[PDB]
């Protein structure tokens, strides 16, 4: 599955979501280069105005594109899967506030890698930092700490994201994930480890729908 990212492959994204009952759909483009653990993504708000923060969807919004270190590529659970995919959940805890519950499927169409999402997000607060829009447009940055579930034939994961508050403080998102293959075929399940990952998040001058540019880098380490 390794062989299908030795290049630039392009990327479509498509989500729908309901937090609260405020319901809105997201399309993205772009491109990865796992050989760089590199992502350039677009991100467009289809039905008019975000109703939650642009930050706290990027994480929701392509794990096979990370770079393995050449010492540690059997342990590469996601490109293994390709290109019948995997399905990919998670339940995201914002601290004092509400939970997404995401489930996708991640796969090729052709030469194209597709990430389809469906996101729910209750119990959030009307005036919390979430739906009173009170995060900072600003970039995350943080471990995604990996484990075999050899049960699901598949890999857990956790970690933290730290979203800036606009008044100084943190919105703490706690992220709970679980992969799953598509296809019956051998998978690569790994030793523990982590993926160190950046994300750059920008306006582009001219647009002039709600959207959000990621400029992203994955990278495997911890082995």
């Amino acid at each position: 599955g390794e062989e299908l990212f030795t290049g630039v492959v392009p990327i479509l994204v498509e989500l729908d979501g309901d937090v609260n009952g405020h319901k809105f759909s997201v399309s993205g483009e772009g491109e990865g280069d796992a050989t760089y653990g590199k992502l350039t993504l677009k991100f467009i708000c289809t039905t008019g105005k975000l109703p939650v923060p642009w930050p706290t969807l990027v994480t929701t919004l392509v794990q096979c594109f990370a770079r393995y270190p050449d010492h540690m590529k059997q342990h590469d659970f996601f490109k293994s899967a390709m290109p019948e995919g995997y399905v990919q959940e998670r339940t995201i805890f914002f601290k004092d506030d509400g939970n997404y519950k995401t489930r996708a499927e991640v796969k090729f169409e052709g030469d194209t890698l597709v990430n389809r999402i469906e996101l729910k997000g209750i119990d959030f607060k009307e005036d919390g930092n979430i739906l009173g829009h009170k995060l900072e447009y600003n970039a995350i940055s943080d471990n995604v700490y990996i484990t075999a579930d050899k049960q699901k034939n598949g890999i857990k994961a956790n970690f933290k994201i730290r979203h800036n508050i606009e008044d100084g403080s943190v919105q703490l998102a706690d992220h709970y994930q679980q992969n799953t293959p598509i296809g019956d075929g051998p998978v690569l399940l790994p030793d523990n480890h982590y993926l160190s990952t950046q994300s750059a998040l920008s306006k582009d001058p001219n647009e002039k729908r709600d959207h959000m540019v990621l400029l992203e880098f994955v990278t495997a380490a911890g082995i």
